[PDB]
């Protein structure tokens, strides 16, 4: 079946987990469709096989580093022609941040994996990394319409591009989806011709349909306030109460928001890095870079959500490995529990590039900027399993598998701080 697996890294496994020479060295890969936020050329291309027929790369113009000729070598020559570029120009402050890998092998089978980190060698080593891996899918004309299947279409021809219709869409087209009939894949266009991101999620989640309620979002940066005249944080302010009902599409105030989960029994988690975590970090600061909270402005945003919310959580120093410490992760997650052994059973988890911006998601009247991909797992939609299952990496059969520990800490309002790149 489908599976997450925490990326090998060349500082943390020195001498269960992936690598990407495990997911491109394969001798039966045929071809490799490949999108990403940013490549370098010479760390990604020494990942294959010679027997690679086509290597066909979508990207974002300027963040695909070809290889310089001092660097060049008669093995990556080979490789490098079969290379077939789509470059996408992106407007101004819009990302192509989507990573998505679709495999072709020999005998006409197919494999589909989202790993979190983009294809340079140091954003791959430092930071945790994971990879869901799809179930093995075989070309062969299909029986009843597959979800993941055809929202990955809508997603491909939101595009908008001759090459990714003609190069892409076709392949994946002939491919059975068959093994995903469970999954969800959930996605971000700026195509104004395609809804998308969070209110597209918002009613799938309503679609697909007292306790307290656990709502986790893992994000590797936090975007600053929805409003310039108030403090409201996407997840706080407008996801979760979405997702709660306390609000529906057409914001509260801070203090009537506090006074609903309280009365909703609403818990808030947002799991990021402190600046103490990099301390423990076996490479101290060296993933510090990918981490983004730029809160040294508005200072009262940051307080409301420590402070008022009490949002921020941390890795528990006592169940992490010696060889990873309390390294932060670069993946997303989003997952939600009704209920110490909160999170082992889910409504619902989404694991996806989308970090917690509006620009990743939209608003409920703005589009996304980016693109984004994710698969979404829902109780609902399973055949043999009342909830989704979760197990954390650090202590290793479950639906999905994530980096941080379970449980998760509370910061510590005397002491920790998020960490900030300033």
């Amino acid at each position: 079946g489908a599976v997450f697996k925490l990326m090998k890294s060349d500082f943390y496994e020195r001498e269960d987990m992936i690598t990407l020479k495990d997911i491109f060295g394969t001798e039966t890969l045929k071809r490799s469709i490949l999108f990403s936020f940013q490549y370098e050329l010479d760390f990604l291309l020494r990942q294959f096989h010679q027997n690679v027929e086509n290597i066909t790369i979508v990207g974002q113009k300027g963040t695909i580093m070809p290889i310089e000729a001092r660097a060049m070598d008669a093995t990556l020559a080979v490789i490098l022609k079969k290379v077939k570029l789509i470059e996408i120009t992106m407007p101004p402050f819009a990302s192509h941040h989507t990573k998505l890998i679709i495999n072709f092998y020999d005998n006409g089978e197919c494999k589909i994996f989202l790993p979190s980190n983009n294809f340079t060698s140091m954003e791959t080593n430092l930071p945790q990394q994971v990879c869901w891996c799809s179930p093995l899918l075989k070309i062969g004309k299909e029986g009843l319409p597959v979800p993941f299947k055809r929202s990955l279409i809508e997603y491909l021809n939101s595009y908008h591009l001759k090459d990714i219709d003609e190069l892409i869409t076709k392949s994946v087209e002939e491919v059975n989806f068959a093994p995903l009939s469970e999954l969800e894949f959930v996605y971000s266009t700026p195509s104004k011709f395609q809804s998308s991101g969070l209110l597209s999620f918002y009613n799938k989640l309503e679609k697909l349909s007292d306790t307290a309620k656990h709502y986790l979002c893992q994000t590797s940066s936090i975007g600053t306030s929805l409003s310039r005249a108030r403090d409201e944080n996407l997840w706080t302010h407008l996801m979760i109460p979405l997702f709660t009902g306390i609000m529906s599409p057409p914001i509260l105030p801070t203090n009537s928001l506090i006074n609903e989960y309280s009365q909703r029994k609403i818990k808030p988690y947002i799991i990021f890095p402190t600046e103490q975590e990099f301390v423990t970090s076996p490479l101290k600061w060296s993933s510090s870079g990918w981490f983004h909270f730029q809160y040294l402005q508005k200072k009262s945003y940051y307080e409301m959500l420590r402070n008022k919310f009490k949002v921020f959580y941390k890795q528990d120093p006592a169940m992490v490995t010696r060889r990873r410490g309390t390294t932060p992760a670069r993946s997303k997650f989003y997952m939600h529990c009704a209920t110490s052994q909160v999170f082992k059973e889910l409504e619902w988890c989404l694991y996806t590039s989308a970090n917690l911006s509006q620009t990743a998601w939209g608003t409920v009247s703005r589009k996304p900027r980016n693109y984004e991909a994710g698969v979404l797992y829902h109780s609902r939609r399973l055949a043999n399993t009342r909830k989704v299952t979760c197990r954390t990496f650090t202590r290793d059969p479950t639906h999905v598998a994530v980096p941080f520990t379970l449980p998760v800490i509370p910061y510590d309002l005397a002491e920790d701080e998020c960490f900030c790149l300033a």
